Parts: C-alpha cells; structure tokens; sequence
C-alpha cells in the first residue's frame, strides 16, 4: 500500500525556496509518529531540504543522477523506488511537489495536515480530485504556545 503524507498551507502550498517556513513541532510529531519503522521515498530537492537521513526509516532518494551519500538508498525511477522498498504493508511517500504528482494515482492513502497559514510559495500538492477520498479522521488543534497556527491532521483514504 503505497500513502502519502504532507503538510499543507493555504491554497495547498508545501514550500518556499525549498523550504517550509513555519514551525509547527505537533505536525513534526504527528509526521514522525506516521513515518516511524516505514520506508519513505522522497525526491532529490526533498532530501537536500531536510540535509540528513530521517532515523529509524528507510530513506529511499529519486533522483535521475548517481547518488551522492551511501547513507539512503538511490533510484532512478518511480517503479524501482517501490520495489527497493521490498514487502512492506505501509510506503510513506513524504515528497516534493513532483514526486506527490507521480505517486497519487498509485496511493490508497492520504495524511495530510491543513495548516492555517498563507505561505508565499513555489511548490504545491497535487490538486487531487476530491470525489475520489473518503475522510476517515480528522482533529483540529487551536494554536498554542509551541504551535503558532491552527491546524487540523486528516486522513483519507481512497474510496
Ligand atoms: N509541506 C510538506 O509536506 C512538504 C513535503 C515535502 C517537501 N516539501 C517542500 O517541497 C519542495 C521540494 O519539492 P519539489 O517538487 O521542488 O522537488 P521534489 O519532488 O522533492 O524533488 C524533485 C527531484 O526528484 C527527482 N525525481 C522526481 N521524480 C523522479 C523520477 N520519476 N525519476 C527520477 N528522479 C526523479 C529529480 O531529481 P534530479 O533533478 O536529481 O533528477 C527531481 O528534480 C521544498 O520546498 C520542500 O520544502 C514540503
Ligand atoms: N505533516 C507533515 N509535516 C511535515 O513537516 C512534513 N515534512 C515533510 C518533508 N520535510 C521534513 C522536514 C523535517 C522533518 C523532521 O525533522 N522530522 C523529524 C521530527 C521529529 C519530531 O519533531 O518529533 C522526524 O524524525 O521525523 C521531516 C520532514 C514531508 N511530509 C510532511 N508532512
Ligand atoms: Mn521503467
Ligand atoms: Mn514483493
Ligand atoms: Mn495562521
């Protein structure tokens, strides 16, 4: 089953200069409790965003050049990407924009987190096609001390 998750801005915007420029550590936790023991497939602009391999997963990079650090592992495709992840009930596809874009049609699954910000930004998610996703949880968390927007955690799964 291949799922993705993402956190979203206004007008479904998840990046600026190739980064994220809020600062929402109950949306890190929720990623990392989603992501922990999973294989995560993300694109090339992705990992040099993060700049390190996320422990206690699978770090698998696209990416259509030789790869660059022997600490994740390197594919040059959408299919090889899947099968370098081997028998696992659970593919956590965490990104970018182009990589959400190939990985939709194939996904049962979607966490997203809808944040209520207006982010200035160069990269969107997919405009998937609502019709097709059943909400099958959702919270909303006000803003508080640590957490500076409003945001709601959602998953939806493919009807
Ligand atoms: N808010 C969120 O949830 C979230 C999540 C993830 C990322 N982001 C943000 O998204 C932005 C990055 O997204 P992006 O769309 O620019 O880039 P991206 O999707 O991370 O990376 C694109 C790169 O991945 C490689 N790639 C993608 N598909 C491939 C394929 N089928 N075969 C081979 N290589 C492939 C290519 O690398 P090569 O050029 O090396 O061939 C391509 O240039 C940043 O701002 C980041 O902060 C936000
Ligand atoms: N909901 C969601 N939020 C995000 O921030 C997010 N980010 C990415 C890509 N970028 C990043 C950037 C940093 C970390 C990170 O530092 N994660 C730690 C945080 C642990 C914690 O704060 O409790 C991790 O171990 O996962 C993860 C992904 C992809 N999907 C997402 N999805
Ligand atoms: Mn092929
Ligand atoms: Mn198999
Ligand atoms: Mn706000």
């Amino acid at each position: 089953m291949i799922s993705l998750i993402a956190a979203l801005a206004v007008d479904r915007v998840i990046g600026m200069e190739n980064a994220m420029p809020w600062n929402l550590p109950a949306d890190l936790a929720w990623f990392k409790r989603n992501t922990l023991n999973k294989p995560v497939i993300m694109g090339r602009h992705t990992w040099e965003s993060i700049g390190r391999p996320l422990p206690g997963r699978k770090n698998i990079i696209l990416s259509s050049q030789p790869g660059t650090d022997d600490r994740v592992t390197w594919v040059k495709s959408v299919d090889e990407a899947i099968a370098a992840c081997g028998d696992v009930p659970e593919i956590m596809v965490i990104g970018g924009g182009r990589v959400y874009e190939q990985f939709l049609p194939k996904a049962q699954k979607l966490y997203l987190t809808h944040i209520d910000a207006e982010v200035e930004g160069d990269t969107h998610f997919p405009d998937y096609e609502p019709d097709d996703w059943e909400s099958v949880f959702s919270e909303f968390h006000d803003a508080d001390a640590q957490n500076s927007h409003s945001y709601c955690f959602e998953i939806l799964e493919r009807r």
